């Protein structure tokens, strides 16, 4: 089916009363006055499509000619597309669109538009009009460097950022100093005024990193540990997965050394994990960081390095690169027992070019972020509403047939994706850097491990391909999504639904209101949802709910019914065709053990996992 | 008597085993292995004379074969002068003086010395090279200023400095931002990441002066703050006239807080804000209060630049990148059979401008700004210690009226030959950058002080109106708290009273030790480090009572008038703590702030015994 019926089946499905909530709370654009300029989805889709259709104007292939028509074509799809809630950008670019721009421009009738009314578009734009959700930040080994870190956190901060940075090049806690009488505070110190000004900025989140080899390492692990309040942290390896696996199977010792210190140690790496796992057992954090993993796959490495991620994770980002993320909802994509792929291809290739073009339209806060991410061009796009295609097709989430069905969806995504990254090369010119990065210094460079799919050849076909024509340097990941998935009805990301059922109370002038999961109900009796239905909001889960058939339990499973394991090797699936990292909380029961979690990241480093964090029930 | 007797009276005089251990301890240089490169007062007399007379290198009236000469000469005189501890530049002039040269340079004998000797010398000094102890820092509406601001705070602190700010800029708690879509989290809350900057960037920490105005929205949770912030020291800025204040007071007059980018406003009586702040200061000590206005009306640059804040000490009301150049004379070396000797003095008044101007010739700043507006006024704070030991040498209650006359014509004495002498080097040397567009020059019969107590008033106008040609230095005086350095020159603090004559910080006074009679010392030793004073003291004579009292005998308004006669012939302002006794009210803060804000003082610290 074509994409466009899709569209009409879609498009005018109104959002939830739910979703509705989230939007007039924070999405729908208010004046100066605090009254709603818009009341309506309708209007975020209008005035989302409208700006980012403009970066057209800056389209090499179009002559001046054109240019109105060719634009006004791009809002339409954008638009189209947008309402049905079929693919939708990231907070940021539904906040922020348009922020500048005159208000009788932004939703006027498509038919009334002039090339006059979208340059203005183009030039009106303010340094509120911020479209991202993230950036990586370095932090240089000086006082000078550390604090003009700080100001570029504050700086990111306030136009609605997030930030992650590997604090790694702070010389240890204790080190000598030339340029003061003070001993260096160390990283973990230095952190709390990173947290400090954060405390302070406020929007209506961050990433810390440290390497597994630093001397404050166990100083770091039991950071966060009763601020770092609004820190994430994980720890780094910037080495060889391989390396550290080999080294824990054999009981070996890292050295603990820092480039501008003395202070070293040696500890057994067993002992630095378990101290790791039993931390994260209890509280959630830190996190794995493979670092070396995400540098294996970068194009542009060493030329560039990526040394953190985005408070989130799900990319990995060289310095003063940004989150440039949207998402697909693949459960609009079911179709009689399977995944529409004529339909879902259109929208991939509609999706790298509004990610793309949002890149030409965002005003970021420093300079260097300008330069880092007009040059790479690095791309977020992913999926939601995976877990709710999976209860459509009757897969249950916890088995091999779902990894299997994941990882081909994901490779079909990827081949398109970068089919349309080579097309766009083409017509509007490559990345700056694609003459030093290793889709043209190398041969049969793949950005990442595949292995899982039919379509690997045709993909390392396009990979080829992209040595003469390449706009993005990475075009995809898989983000969190939980406020545009509740915006889309939809399941967040690649992640299994938490709960069928839970109760969400609508204040009035209080009275409680109940969800449950709505393929479920197109799937189950009504009959035999009336009395379990009481049970199941008690519970949690179908496991242990005596009347109900065997493959309704089979499949409709939630977060906790799926063992850990099952868990990261749905992780590792979806790595294997994303060219970033992936979002994947590995949910644990309460009665898990820390070897337990160290089973888990012993068995992610074996898989083609990038990263780890896991969240034990009830910590 | 001449200075050169006077230095040979105290040149060999050694520091107390006190001091001494002080001086290990601090500011006898050591090599990179922690070894000592000093050992002796002496060595650090020696660094610091050589390197502050370096900046002769830059006189454009030396000549040639005249130039090593005269090099020579200063750093004699300055030696002479810092080993008999007759002046004392303040802590980081003695601790970072030479930092960045050669060694073999640093105590060469003096007669060794060549002009290429001199040459190295100005030529290694190094980022650490910093000698000054404060600096005011602005802190502008935005988070890009608030952050800068806050790096700054961070790299003069690991120099070093104490930094001050006015955070009256910052937009209230709870207003508008056009370029979020938060609101502003107002001064206090942005003052904790500048705390925790400095709670993180450490020295061996640094003092802030943190000052809100008074009409600010946030005025009331500021008063409130420290109730952290624990880096701070807070004040209550007054940049309108204190007369204006006074009257709203009297007249039990409201006032308006507002700012100008919000729409926060509230009128509250003026009464209960002063009331609310003497509650505080009551029980902790803080917040101070500035009289930013009255710092502004004898201001020489006022309006072109205008003194938003005081360094931590609230000593120097400094314009934006400015910075504390400060140091002090011992005027207990100077009593001679129950005089000040005046000829002595009035050369070391001479020679202490020339000093502390050369020290900002060899200072190495941290930021370019700061560089910048120090070269541009070339503000001095040049002070005084060991006045209340002057004093019991003389035989004059500080508590007297006597006291307060004698310190007005001392201080109108400084004054005048400080001001003469910037005339001198003003013409020697050049003027201060903006002397032009100053008050001493686009202004008839403009004093920097209120002047008002003294013969030397009329004698002070004129070299006043001299300083239209040539000045040297916008403004040359101060008074400094001086703990450290009164402790290495062995005399009581600043223009303080003493604060215990026995003690352990030990440690009995050694003005008394020479009156009072050996043996009925002995007989009251223990009772007087029981009591804190003579005052209870069965038989020790009246007149010894009279004569040695410490800050606690001396009532608050006596403390309060010590500062006014003082600061009528201070450009600069002065540090004083009013002391009060336990059972001091609320209502007794009151009354010192009423009648602070109808003498000349330009500033309040109340402190309450025991709170
Ligand atoms: N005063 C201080 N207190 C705590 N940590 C400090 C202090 N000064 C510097 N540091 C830390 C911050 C960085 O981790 C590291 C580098 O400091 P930096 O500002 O580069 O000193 P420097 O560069 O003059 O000396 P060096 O030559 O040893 O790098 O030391
Ligand atoms: N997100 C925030 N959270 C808390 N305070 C903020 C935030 N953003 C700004 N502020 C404070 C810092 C300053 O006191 C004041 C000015 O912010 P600023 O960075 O100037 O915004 P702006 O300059 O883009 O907006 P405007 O045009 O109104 O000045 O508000
Ligand atoms: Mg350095
Ligand atoms: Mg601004």
């Amino acid at each position: 089916m074509k994409l466009s019926d899709l569209i009409s089946r879609w498009i005018d499905v109104e959002p939830s009363k739910n979703a509705q909530i989230i939007l007039r709370d924070r999405y729908f654009m208010k004046d100066l006055d605090g009254n709603y300029l818009e009341t309506k989805w309708e209007d975020v889709a209008r005035r989302v499509a409208r700006v980012v259709a403009t970066a057209e104007l800056l389209n090499p292939s179009y002559k001046k000619n054109e240019k109105l028509d060719r634009i006004k074509e791009w809002e339409d799809i954008f638009f189209r597309v947008l309402k049905a809630r079929l693919f939708i950008p990231n907070s940021p670019t539904l906040f922020n669109a348009g922020l500048g721009v005159k208000h009788d421009l932004l939703w006027k009738p498509i038919d009334q538009m002039t090339l006059e009314d979208y340059e203005e578009i183009y030039r009106s734009r303010n340094h509120l009009h911020m479209l991202s959700a993230c950036f990586v930040v370095p932090v240089g080994d000086s006082i000078e460097e550390i604090f003009e870190a700080v100001k570029e956190y504050a700086l990111i901060t306030k136009v609605g950022g997030g930030v992650g940075s590997n604090f790694s090049e702070l010389r240890p806690k204790g080190s000598f100093v030339a340029g003061t009488h003070g001993k260096a505070s160390g990283p973990v110190s230095f952190m709390h005024v990173f947290n400090s000004a954060i405390s302070v900025v406020k929007q209506g989140a961050l990433m810390g990193i440290l390497n597994i080899n630093h001397p404050d390492i166990e100083e770091f692990i039991d950071a966060k540990k009763e601020v770092l309040n609004f820190f994430n942290l994980s720890v780094g390896f910037p080495m060889d997965k391989k390396e550290i696996l080999k080294l824990y199977e054999e009981d070996g010792e890292l050295e603990l050394s820092h480039p501008r210190s003395t202070i070293r140690k040696k500890v057994k790496i067993r002992e630095l994990f378990r101290k790791i796992a039993t931390n994260a057992w209890k509280s959630g954090d830190p996190g794995l960081a493979f670092l070396g993993e995400m540098n294996k796959y970068y194009p542009l490495y060493p030329h560039r390095k990526i040394n953190s991620t985005n408070p989130c994770g799900e990319i990995g980002l060289s310095d003063y690169e940004a989150c440039n993320l949207g998402s697909i909802d693949v459960a609009k994509f079911y179709n009689n027992g399977f995944v529409d792929l004529e339909a879902l291809q259109e929208l991939v290739q509609i999706a790298v070019r509004f990610l793309d073009n949002v890149i030409d339209v965002n005003v970021f806060p420093i300079d260097k972020i300008t330069k880092a991410v007009k040059e790479s061009r690095r791309l977020g796009l992913g999926i939601m509403g995976f877990a709710d295609l999976l209860y459509k097709l009757e897969i249950p989430y916890n088995s091999q047939e779902a990894r299997d069905f994941a990882a081909n969806l994901m490779a079909f995504i990827a081949l398109h994706a970068h089919r349309t990254s080579y097309e766009l090369g083409k017509e509007k010119g490559n990345f700056p850097l694609l003459e030093i990065s290793r889709y043209r210094t190398e041969d049969n460079f793949v950005p990442f491990a595949m292995g899982m799919s039919n379509y690997d050849d045709e993909i390392r076909e396009v990979m080829k391909m992209t040595k003469e024509f390449r706009r993005n340097v990475a075009l995809l990941t898989i983000a969190p999504t939980g406020s545009i998935s509740n915006i889309a009805d939809t399941s967040s990301g690649l992640e299994p639904n938490f709960l069928l059922a839970y109760t969400r109370f609508v204040t009035k002038e209080k009275e409680p209101l109940l969800y449950v999961n709505q393929v479920l109900r197109e799937k189950l009796n009504p009959e035999i949802l009336k009395r379990i239905e009481k049970e199941l909001i008690e519970k949690g889960s179908l496991k242990d709910i005596p009347d109900v058939p065997e493959k309704i339990k089979k499949v409709f499973v939630v977060a906790l019914d799926i063992d850990p394991m099952d868990h990261l090797l749905m992780q590792d699936a979806f790595q294997r065709y994303v060219d970033n990292n992936i979002s994947k909380t590995i949910n644990m029961p309460q009665s898990a053990t820390v070897d337990d979690v160290l089973n888990v990241y012993l068995e992610a480093l074996r898989t083609n996992v990038r990263g780890i964090t896991v969240y034990r029930d009830g910590s």
